[PDB]
């Protein structure tokens, strides 16, 4: 027997927050061996630690489990077995961590400066580039007409020279193209 | 005529929310354009759950906000044009369950030389196996008839001993996917 080896899932992608597992299986001789995993970086995962998890199953497998992933988790794992005469053979496996559209940071309510020059704040997430759209009362701001109203680069909806009747509940939406993903964030913009 | 939904099929996870987009290969000429739900209802324009907003002359949009299982099935897009005569496109709909508790209290506790039941709600689109553990070790390797898998996955430790208390992990898998998840329990007696 050539000694080989493989991992199941052969590749993988985990959304952030939520676990998978990976079983690097062996096909040596019927004897004892040594199956280590590596981390991205290069560096050899220590077994049995509870959110990057290498536990040990049988003489010919070791199981990697990537518990409450982030995107920091990314990369080619890879799990190398040596047999006893030395003997050498490895398999990698590409771990993705995916992000779908969430809101980091959409404080309410956001106060203001009345006369002041506002800009509401939307920290946005997302693997994919969102589509974003500001709306009051669940109008698109840019149909007001009103030039005081820009969305910014970063997101954030300025507004300025803010009045009190450009109060009221402004809604940060993201949408994915084509994908149909859509999350959103309702904000009380207070004046 | 011609009409087509994108995306053109959709999984949306309980609780989240998805848009399908309905466009007409539109020209100079007037059509109506609606949106039926899986049982038929025809689907007016709404800023509610089931949104349906006109965009333009070619299109329509349905958002599913906060979708259930009940959400579930294929929805219709159909495209009346000046007569009567009509042309439509369908998307089918799934609601998809990851792998999570419905219930897991901690912790959990009993009284010495009763029959205790460890209560574990998991659910799941997929079926899942589960794993109990104990200390962070399989129940079964303790190789004692005391303790029994109920059919619904609780855990079932018939005259529980002091000895018995401790962590325990309802461990769940789904291996086609290579998917898990779990939730330890305090289990005192």
């Amino acid at each position: 027997r050539v000694l080989q080896v493989d991992i199941v899932p052969s590749q993988g992608e985990i959304s952030v927050g939520e676990s998978k597992f990976f079983l690097c299986q062996v096909a040596g001789d019927a004897k004892d061996k040594d199956i280590s995993w590596f981390s991205p970086n290069g560096e050899k995962l220590s077994p049995n630690q509870q959110r990057i998890s290498v536990v040990w199953n049988d003489d010919d497998s070791s199981t990697l489990t990537i518990y409450n992933a982030n995107i920091d988790d990314a990369g080619i794992y890879k799990c190398v077995v040596t047999a006893e005469d030395g003997t050498q053979s490895e398999a990698t496996v590409n771990v993705k961590i995916f992000q779908k559209l969430m809101f980091k940071n959409a404080p309410t309510p956001q106060e203001f400066k009345e006369g002041e020059d506002a800009v509401i704040v939307c920290d946005v997430v997302s693997s994919l580039p969102p589509t974003i759209i500001w709306k009051h009362k669940g109008r698109d701001v840019i149909l007001k007409k009103d030039v005081r109203f820009i969305v910014l680069s970063n997101n954030y909806l300025q507004i300025r020279g803010i009045k009190k009747t450009d109060e009221g509940t402004y809604r940060c939406e993201g949408r994915i193209l084509a994908r149909g993903e859509i999350n959103f964030k309702d904000i009380q913009v207070i004046v």
